[PDB]
């Protein structure tokens, strides 16, 4: 195939980026740490080859991604720093969040402490409040696209199943792609709007507090059959205030779920300790939020 260049030049802004460390795959894309050859500032670079964009519909999805993502500015959204092309590749330059994602945390720590879940879910909801205010649905919020910066703030990225909503009342009849925490109105093909991201946040909330995802089996279609039936069980050691918020979010009817603006007014947040920050040791060891050291 075409090999990816070591220095990526944009002719319009006049920048050269050094391509550095590889970070992972995602579909047609490969992701690298990339850095400006003059100013040394480091970015995440999404690189898609044009060999995988030979059909117009795949180009249109790449255009829609860039269109959505470049219109976003928020503390809890991965910041878009530009896009460029060559004859073989599409390049997008994004905020590099150095502490990976909530998925890498989840694999190390399993279930988190309630204050940590409450911390991360607040910032997830704050970033999703930005999106829904701007009429963007994300549609694929998962642990592996909620990226953690060096301070341990959540950054929503990966706008590649995202969509704008163009008129009030609009149900999208189609979702091209397979989101991880797929909502029941998507699975049945009934039609969907903003509620799909609240569903996702409920599955994230379940996963962070329980340590395993809510519907999972060995078969993805039996998992979809469970989502269709609402076949899940919150274990009895989960606090009822948190289990109540999970149950509100993971309802099979979209219109019964809370809207994103309501979430932070829930009793789960408003009667719990929400840390102002978490230290780097929370990636490794469960915090024991002590009132004095020793
Ligand atoms: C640029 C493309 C999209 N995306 C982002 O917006 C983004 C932002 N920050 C990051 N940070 C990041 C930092 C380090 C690492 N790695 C460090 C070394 N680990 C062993 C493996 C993972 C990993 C990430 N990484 C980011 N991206 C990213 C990077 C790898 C994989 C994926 C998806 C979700 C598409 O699979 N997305
Ligand atoms: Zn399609």
């Amino acid at each position: 195939a075409k090999e990816i260049p070591e220095v990526l030049v944009d002719p319009r802004s006049r920048r050269r980026y050094v391509r550095g460390r590889f970070l992972g795959k995602g579909g047609f894309a490969k992701c690298f740490e990339i850095s400006d050859a003059d100013t040394k500032e480091v970015f995440a670079g999404k690189i898609v080859p044009k060999s995988l964009l030979l059909k117009p519909h795949q180009r249109e999805k790449m255009s829609m991604e860039i269109s959505i993502h470049r219109s976003l500015a928020h503390q809890h959204v991965v910041g878009f720093h530009g896009f460029f092309e060559d004859n073989d590749f599409v390049f997008v330059v994004l905020e590099l969040c150095r502490r990976r994602s909530l998925l890498e945390l989840h694999k190390r720590r399993k279930a988190l402490t309630e204050p940590e879940a409450r911390y991360y879910l607040r910032q997830i909801v704050l970033g999703c409040q930005y999106l829904h205010r701007n009429r963007v649905i994300h549609r694929d919020l998962k642990l592996g696209n909620l990226f953690l910066n060096e301070d341990l703030e959540v950054k929503i990225g990966d706008f590649g199943l995202a969509t704008k909503v163009e008129y009030d009342g609009e149900r999208k009849k189609v979702l091209c792609g397979t989101p991880n925490y797929i909502a029941p109105e998507v699975l049945s093909k009934k039609g969907h709007s903003f509620e799909v991201d609240v569903w996702s946040i409920g599955c994230i909330m379940y996963t962070l507090l329980v340590g395993k995802p809510p519907f999972e089996t060995s078969c993805l279609k039996e998992t979809y059959l469970r989502i269709k039936k609402n076949e899940y069980s919150i274990p009895k050691h989960i606090n009822p205030v948190a289990a109540s918020l999970i149950q509100k979010m993971l309802q099979t009817d979209p219109t019964a779920r809370p809207t994103i603006n309501e979430l932070l007014n829930d009793e789960f947040f408003t009667s719990g300790y929400i840390p102002a920050r978490l230290p780097i040791t929370c990636l490794t060891i469960p915090p024991r939020f002590s009132i004095a050291p020793s």
